């Protein structure tokens, strides 16, 4: 009962998933944006609840400027494998504390209060393998035709937003219908 053109579209030339086998389920965001920010309390519970033959990824948009140097951010602790623990943090900081994180000096600083390794953030944060997943990133963006957050992408194949599903908590219906869609082939 969604209908194809209005509360989601079909991308033209489908995108690789990043977990071969289970049904992606990615949400592209900005640390720095207030509607990703009110979305969390949306978001979190749904996908802790999300079965297991769903991944459900969070993707920062390399949009230029200060959206990269965040998502830089993002991608080198998830690679630290503390991105979950401080991640509401970063959030409260930026929107609640009026915290810029602009530099990577002031994230360690403010990381290492949240007990992340001040040395191994800055080493990650200049690392190659962080410099390539920036570009993967940049690349996947573009190739879902992205132009604001926050916004779902089903499997590679279907792009969605708050906006066009008329809500946050409808967001995520829409999500699961498009989920079913895609067990279906």
């Amino acid at each position: 009962d969604y209908t194809a053109g209005k509360e989601y579209v079909e991308l033209s030339s489908p995108v690789p998933v990043s977990q071969p086998g289970k049904i992606e389920v990615v949400e592209l965001f900005w640390y720095g944006c207030p509607h990703c920010y009110a979305f969390e309390p949306t978001i979190v519970p749904w996908s802790e609840k999300l079965p297991a033959d769903v991944h459900f990824v969070r993707l920062p948009a390399l949009f230029g400027g200060i959206w990269n140097v965040h998502g830089q951010m993002f991608l080198t602790l998830i690679s630290m494998g503390v991105e979950h623990d401080v991640h509401n943090a970063v959030f409260e900081a930026i929107h609640k504390e009026h915290k810029k994180l602009a530099t990577p000096e002031e994230m360690a600083d403010f990381l290492a209060g949240k007990g992340v390794d001040k040395e191994k953030f800055l080493s990650t944060y200049n690392s190659f393998a962080i410099k390539g997943q920036m570009e993967k990133a940049k690349k996947l963006a573009m190739a879902y035709q992205v132009t604001g957050v926050p916004t779902m992408v089903v499997n590679g194949k279907y792009r969605f937003d708050i906006g066009s599903a008329g809500g946050p908590e409808e967001t995520l219906k829409l999500a699961d219908y498009l989920i079913e869609k895609e067990r279906a082939a």
